[PDB]
Order: structure tokens, then C-alpha cells, then sequence
């Protein structure tokens, strides 16, 4: 009789925010508290569930930086809900701002950032497997964070520390491919079990889209899936490193060490961390947040 969707005691559920999700990602209020949040929703009917072991991926991580802080997981009508620490714009959003191109300053404070937030993943025995601008997003204006990069959306990822045993996932291929091809490492083209590795070198491929302005297999098209995928990766075999990485020596660096990484193999996350901030004190910039994006002015559902 009130027509007005809750999620909890507390979270009021409002309009459905962002782009894609086709009613997915809604802006939420706590009540109780008078701040704003975001709220996954997920139709109790999905075929493919996968909000609620997100959820428990969240639990696993724990509190922690640049990780948005999970506050419910309930039902809300025909709708299993999370109710998540509302963030700024992604980077893709960003990207789009800048004209598409950040300038090397960015990309290496953004590099360094997420090099650390893969490694703390990584820590909690996850893998990512889900590597896109879109789902790296920077925090709010005011709420402390907003000039730290985040990352969402850990529906795709996987825990290759078996629990039980204590034990590396162990490799094997064949595996379907469903993630977004623009960024996914060669090995993932491949077929192969995906690891620490794999989330690495999409960063890498990220951090080259940002300079470049684009990828070189970026517009490959093809008449089925798996064709498309099949093309974008002969095309990522068929260039490169120091092709895609030119007038970008580290990167190039940084590329080949995570492609020539073995599969169980734990990065040296200070190695890259450091070919980076060395690059970074060289060129003589000055790590203060301020990103290409600054002084702009930026999406926000509130
Ligand atoms: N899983 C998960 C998850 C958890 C927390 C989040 N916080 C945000 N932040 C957010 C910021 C602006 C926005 O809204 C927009 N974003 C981009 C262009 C235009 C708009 C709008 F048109 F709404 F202003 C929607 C969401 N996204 C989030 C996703």
C-alpha cells in the first residue's frame, strides 16, 4: 500500500542510476543515517545468479582501500538487493570526459593504484577476471575517497586458493569465454584458466587504452562470438608489445614481464609498482591526485 520499494529496515530504493543495467543499479537512501548509497538489484528469477556470492566475494575481502563497503544483502520484492557505499563516475566515464586520452601523469597514478588494488585482491586468495574502465570508479566529492580509484563489480571473480587444500587452482583450458575481449589477456584468449597473472596483464591493456586513446583490436568484428574473440587475439598476438607500447618503454616493460608471468607464478607487485613510481619521479610529476578529470564537473545521480 506504499508503493515504495525497501530494501532492509532502513534503505529506501530509488531511481535506477548509470548506464547499461537496465534497471540493475538504483540510487538508495539509508534512512536512518540520511546518506546516499548505490543498490545492485537482481531479479530472484536471474538464470544466472550472481549477486549473492559477490556478496560473499565482499565478505572475503573485508574492509579495505579503494573497496566500497558492502552495507545489506536482502531481498527487496522479486529482487535480491545489495546495498553498496554509493562511488563516483568510472573511468571509462572519465575517459569520455577527457576526450578519450589521459595523459601519462594519470594513467601512472592510476597504474600505481591499481596495481595495489589487484595485489590486496589478490591477498584474499580472488582473482578479478573482470578488468574494464568501467568498473574502476573514483569516490565522492566529499566523502573522503573521491580521489581514490575503486573497483566494483566482482561477479566474474574466482578464488585460486582452493580453500580447503591451501592449493593453487590448478590449470587447465577450455574454458568458455565471456569477459570483455578488449582487455583480456592473450593466455584468456586462449581458453586457459585464468590467475594472478591474468588480471595484470588487463590492467596493462587498460593502461595502453588510456594512452593510445584506443587498442589496435578494438574494432574487430565478426559473425559469432567466439569469432570476434578469435580475431581480437590473433590481433593482440599478432602486435607488438614494443609496437602498442611505443614511446611507452615501462609499459612496454610491464606488459611483457605479466604475459611472460607462469600460471601459478605470485607477481612481484613491488617490481611493477616501482618501474612506475620510478618513471613517475623522472618525469618529474608530483603524485596530488590531481587527474586530467579535475575541475571538471562530473556525473552524479544525487
Ligand atoms: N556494483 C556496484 C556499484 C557500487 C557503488 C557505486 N557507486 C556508483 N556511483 C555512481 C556515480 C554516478 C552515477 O550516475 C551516472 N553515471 C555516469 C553517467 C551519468 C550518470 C547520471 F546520469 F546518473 F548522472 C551512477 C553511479 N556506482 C556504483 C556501482
Amino acid at each position: 500500500g506504499s508503493g515504495v520499494l525497501m530494501v532492509g529496515p532502513n534503505f529506501r530504493v530509488g531511481k535506477k542510476i548509470g548506464c547499461g543495467n537496465f534497471g540493475e543499479l538504483r540510487l538508495g537512501k539509508n534512512l536512518y543515517t540520511n546518506e546516499y548509497v548505490a543498490i545492485k538489484l537482481e531479479p530472484m528469477k536471474s538464470r544466472a545468479p550472481q549477486l549473492h556470492l559477490e556478496y560473499r566475494f565482499y565478505k572475503q575481502l573485508g574492509s579495505g582501500d579503494g573497496i566500497p563497503q558492502v552495507y545489506y544483502f536482502g531481498p527487496c520484492g522479486k529482487y535480491n538487493a545489495m546495498v553498496l557505499e554509493l562511488l563516483g563516475p568510472s573511468l571509462e566515464d572519465l575517459f569520455d570526459l577527457c576526450d578519450r586520452t589521459f595523459s601519462l601523469k594519470t594513467v601512472l597514478m592510476i597504474a600505481i593504484q591499481l596495481i595495489s588494488r589487484m595485489e590486496y585482491v589478490h591477498s584474499k586468495n580472488l582473482i578479478y577476471r573482470d578488468v574494464k574502465p568501467e568498473n574502476f570508479l573514483i569516490g565522492r566529492p566529499g566523502n573522503k575517497t573521491q580521489q581514490v580509484i575503486h573497483i566494483i563489480d566482482f561477479g566474474l571473480a574466482k578464488e585460486y586458493i582452493d580453500p580447503e587444500t591451501k592449493k593453487h587452482i590448478p590449470y587447465r583450458e577450455h574454458k568458455s569465454l565471456t569477459g570483455t575481449a578488449r582487455y583480456m589477456s592473450i593466455n584468456t584468449h586462449l581458453g586457459k584458466e585464468q590467475s594472478r597473472r591474468d588480471d595484470l596483464e588487463a590492467l596493462g591493456h587498460m593502461f595502453m587504452y588510456f594512452l593510445r586513446g584506443s587498442l589496435p583490436w578494438q574494432g574487430l568484428k565478426a559473425d559469432t562470438l567466439k569469432e570476434r574473440y578469435q580475431k581480437i587475439g590473433d590481433t593482440k598476438r599478432a602486435t607488438p608489445i614494443e609496437v602498442l607500447c611505443e614511446n611507452f618503454p615501462e609499459m612496454a616493460t610491464y606488459l611483457r614481464y605479466v604475459r611472460r608471468l607462469d600460471f601459478f607464478e605470485k607477481p612481484d607487485y613491488d617490481y611493477l609498482r616501482k618501474l612506475f613510481t620510478d618513471l613517475f619521479d623522472r618525469k618529474g610529476y608530483m603524485f596530488d591526485y590531481e587527474y586530467d578529470w579535475i575541475g571538471k564537473q562530473l556525473p552524479t545521480p544525487v
